[PDB]
């Protein structure tokens, strides 16, 4: 699963990072793993897919100062998005804690956004109605309720 | 994982639905499974936890008309939230497709919201900075960037 929270910038999960066919379908060109396991190297499928990787080691603990990676991560995302065709997936191993933090920092550092504006941008773009049929069904309910009879 | 997207209403995942200790900690009183497997019955731990269950059978396909469950699901959520102390978890087996749709329908049917307003309410409340330390770190970056030197 992944959401395009900023043009060319996908905030996704570990399963998406592990899905060779989907990464290919989406045309991902860069992957930023916000929770790289030190005993591992670059994910096996990336070289073939033509994906450039950056693995930052971080624990999802209030005691870990993620600030240490703000610049390097933002610089990497910037390099990826600065080139036409650049599409980057940012993810971590469990939820979106470490990944979302690096994305927000990037938006703040490269697009002049305040933290509140960055949070809004990301949250507004994390979809909750992926099923086109369900969307159609909800829009139908909406018209009925907003308009009433006749 | 779960987000309180409306007072007393948690939109969560299958793992949260399977976590007896966390369901207890949160004081959940009702669970709406938007993707109940017909061969199963009520989740094993719910009776002891004192949790009232509603399992609706639905496939996450554009060919499935989720509308068939809008009223029953909304009525259930309404019953749960109408009683002080009521706390409900709504989830499905894989992401938030079936669950989010029932939550949006409930907000539209019981709180006079348009689909756009309901989507905003839900999206605004799905957290992306669960780590309090990371939040502090981002707020520090934010002050630095907004204010500059001195």
């Amino acid at each position: 699963h992944a959401d395009e929270v900023w043009p060319g910038l996908y905030l996704g999960d570990q399963d998406m990072a592990n899905n060779r066919r989907e990464l290919r379908r989406l045309g991902i060109t860069h992957v930023l793993n916000a929770s790289h396991s030190r005993w591992r190297g670059t994910p096996e499928a990336y070289e073939g897919l033509g994906i450039r990787y950056l693995g930052v080691e971080a624990h999802d603990s209030p005691a870990f100062d993620m600030s240490i990676h703000f610049q390097t991560a933002a610089d990497f995302i910037h390099r990826a998005l600065s080139q036409p065709g650049g599409k980057i997936l940012v993810h971590c191993a469990v939820g979106v804690s470490r990944s979302a933090t690096l994305v927000l920092a990037y938006l703040m550092l490269y697009h002049h956004l305040t933290l509140v504006e960055a949070i809004k941008k990301v949250k507004d773009h994390r979809g909750i109605i992926p099923n086109r049929g369900f969307l159609r069904q909800l829009l139908a309910l909406d018209r009925r309720l907003r308009q009433g009879l006749e």
